[PDB]
């Protein structure tokens, strides 16, 4: 078969009941995740191959970056709560991995301020229980699949993308294979 379990994807031994349709995990510390966002634009190319309105979910993880990694999961919860993911993803990636100007929770806040989020608005969200709940959600989703590495994408809580089984000589061909595999899995 053109798509087969163990090749472009694997099948979770313990399916996760009631998981998002398309669930992506990343870390702002993760070098491949940097490539996935700035160079390959995986999330956008998956979205363009799914039916309009389909829910794509992207969550941050704690297991990279120690203390600052946990701060970044909370800041991503702030980003999701405020709807400003598209405003802070690039400057957070570049702050952690390119310029290395993000060394504290205050430096993370600076990124939001520079992106136009008001300080009182950021601080109110940071300390809110809605954000605490969004942190819990991100952690639970990762725990549900015993997540030990990123980037990762899961489809319907049953299938995990396997990008190691794809040619990488051409960046554009790899992206479309990835997105076509998500589409195929979403139609299973
Ligand atoms: C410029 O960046 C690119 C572009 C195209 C292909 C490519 O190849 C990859 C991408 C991600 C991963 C992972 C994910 C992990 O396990 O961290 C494992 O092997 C990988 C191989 C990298």
């Amino acid at each position: 078969a053109q798509y087969e379990d163990g090749k472009q994807y694997t099948t979770l031994e313990k399916p996760v009941a009631g998981a998002p349709q398309v669930l992506e995990f990343f870390s702002f510390f993760c070098p491949h995740c940097y490539q996935f966002e700035e160079v390959l634009h995986i999330s956008d190319n998956v979205k363009k191959k799914l039916p309009e309105g389909v829910k794509m979910t992207k969550y941050h993880v704690n297991f990279m970056g120690g203390d600052l990694g946990k701060d970044l999961t909370q800041a991503w919860a702030v980003a999701m709560a405020l709807g400003v993911e598209d405003k802070v993803t690039v400057p957070l990636f570049e702050g952690v991995q390119k310029t290395q100007t993000i060394r504290s929770a205050s430096d993370i806040r600076d990124v939001f301020i520079n992106a136009g989020i008001k300080g009182e608005e950021y601080d109110a969200a940071w300390n809110s229980f809605v954000v605490k709940s969004l942190v819990a959600q991100q952690e639970k989703a990762a725990a549900d699949v015993q997540l030990r590495g990123v980037p990762a994408m899961f489809v319907n809580g049953k299938y995990q993308l396997n990008p190691q089984g794809m040619d990488t000589s051409n960046m554009d061909v790899f992206v479309q294979q990835y997105a076509d595999t998500v589409k195929y899995l979403s139609e299973k």
